[PDB]
C-alpha cells in the first residue's frame, strides 16, 4: 500500500547541494573475545533540503526516491567508461532539516577500479543525483552543467551501464551500525 | 515449502500479551571511534512471550516455521480523522516445542517521531494491536487489545481506518538490534 | 545489466582446496552500555584468469553450496540444504575464501544438542559458476557419488528449511572482510 498517507494535493520541494567523495574506513567492531588493517570505501554523500505545500502536520513526508549515477573509467577496457546506478528510497523525511542521501562502493571496488587501496587520482569522472517524489523529478544535481548536464541519458558506445561494482545503499555496509541522525531511514526491499 | 516433518502433525501456540519496550539502539563499540560519536536514538520494540506445543511431539524437539502477523493501529499524524493500520509478517524458523521464547517487530526512531510528535513517543500512541499465529497456513492463535466485537479490529473494512506500507514495521534482522539479545527469540526466515 | 565488463576473450580458471565445518561463537560485540554455536563451512579458492585483467580482478563467480544432513524428525532420509552465493569483484591470483552457514538452531536442531555432536554432516558439494558455465567443482564424495547432489532417490530430499546463510546474512557480517570477496547483494 503506497499511496500516500498525506494530505494528496501536498506538493514538495527539494533543494540539493552536491555529491561529494569521502574515502571512509571500515569500522573495526570491538568484540570481547579480543585487528584487521581497516580498508577504505568510497562514501559519495549529498545535503539536501525538503520543504512542502502545505506542510504536513507530522512534520515528515512519506518517502523521497533518490538517484544516483557514478561514471568511471573501465579498468579493464580504458576507452570505455562504466556507468553505475542506484535508487535508494528513503521513508519518514523530515520537512525543513538538513539532511543527507548518500551511496557507497566497496574497497574491492575501489582497488579494483583505480588500481590502489583507497583510490588515487579523479577516479570518478561523472556524478549525478536525480530525486524524485510520487514519481516526479523534483531535483537533480550533476557535474556536468549545459548540454552535458543529464549525461546518464546520453546513450553512447563508449559508456555502458553495469550491475557489477555494485552501488550499495547504507544498510547495505558495515556503516548500517552506526545510526545517524542525518540520515532518513532506507526503505527495505520489497 | 512442504514439511520437513510428520504432515499429520498439529501445532499449539500460548501466546502472552503484546508489549511495546522504547529501547534505545546498541551503540557499538568500535577501535577508532567517529567523531561525533553516533547518538542512538529509541527504537519502539514490541514483544509478544509464547510457547509452542505439538501432537505428535516432533523428534528434533523443534518444528519447521510459524508465521507471525503483527497489526498495529496509530493515529495518523498528517489526518487526525482516521487512523494508520500498520502490518507486519514475521516467519519464524526452527522454533523450539516446549520452551519459552519471543517473538517482535520494530517501528524506527523517525516513525515513532512522525506518529508522536516528539522523540521517544509520547501517550497511548498505539491505539490498537494484535498479533496472529499460523502454522502450515493455518491460524493457531490470536492476541488482541481488544475484546468483544472489536477483538479481530484488523477485519474491519472501515474508511476511517487505512492500511499503509509507509512508517514501515521491521523486523529484528532490519534493524539494529539484529545480532543482540540472539537467544531470546527464534531464526527469522530471509527474504525470498 | 550482467554482461563481462572485462576482455570477452578471458578464460577464467578456479583451484578449489576442501569445504571444512568449523563450529564458531558468535561475536559478542562491546556496547557502551556493557563491556550459541554457528556452523560455519569454508573452503579455500584461487583464481586464474588469462589474459589476466588490467584491473587484477574478474566480475563475479557463482558458488553453489550442497550440504546433506540426516533428517532429525525421520532417521531414513537425508535433507539436501542448498545456497547460492555470488561474489563481486573476485580477485586474481590470490588464495581467498568462500563460505555459507548454518544457525544454532539448525545445528541444534539436526544433532540434538547445542554445537553440534558426531559427524552430522554426511555429503558436501561446491560448484563453482563463472558466466553460467561450471569451472570447479567440490565434493566430499568420488565415483558414483561423486555429483551426489543430482542423484534423485526418495531417501534425500531438498528443503528451504534449515536455510543455508550467506557471511551478510550472519553476525559475522561486519568481521573478517578481508578473508573473503564481496558478496552481491539480493
Ligand atoms: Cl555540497
Ligand atoms: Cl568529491
Ligand atoms: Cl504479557
Ligand atoms: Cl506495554
Ligand atoms: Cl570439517
Amino acid at each position: 500500500h503506497m499511496q500516500t498517507t498525506s494530505n494528496p494535493r501536498m506538493q514538495v520541494r527539494v533543494s540539493l547541494e552536491k555529491l561529494s567523495l569521502y574515502m571512509r574506513q571500515s569500522p573495526n567492531v570491538l568484540t570481547q573475545d579480543d585487528l584487521p588493517k581497516p580498508k577504505k570505501w568510497a562514501d559519495f554523500e549529498i545535503p539536501f533540503k525538503v520543504e512542502a505545500a502545505p506542510t504536513p502536520k507530522s512534520g515528515y513526508i512519506d518517502a523521497l526516491t533518490f538517484k544516483f549515477y557514478i561514471a568511471v573509467v573501465n579498468p579493464d577496457r580504458s576507452r570505455q567508461y562504466l556507468k553505475l546506478y542506484k535508487e535508494v528510497k528513503y521513508v519518514n523525511v523530515p520537512v525543513g532539516e538538513n539532511t543527507y542521501a548518500s551511496v557507497y562502493l566497496s574497497p574491492s571496488s575501489v582497488k579494483r577500479i583505480t588500481g590502489v587501496e583507497g583510490g588515487r587520482g579523479k577516479w570518478v569522472k561523472y556524478q549525478g543525483v536525480v530525486v524524485e517524489y510520487n514519481g516526479k523529478i523534483v531535483a537533480t544535481y550533476s557535474s556536468e552543467r549545459g548540454k552535458m548536464e543529464k549525461w546518464w541519458t546520453i546513450q553512447s558506445p563508449s559508456i555502458v551501464e553495469t550491475s557489477y561494482y555494485p552501488l550499495l545503499n547504507k544498510d547495505e555496509t558495515p556503516f548500517s551500525v552506526f545510526w545517524y541522525d542525518r540520515y532518513p531511514e532506507i526503505m527495505r526491499p520489497n
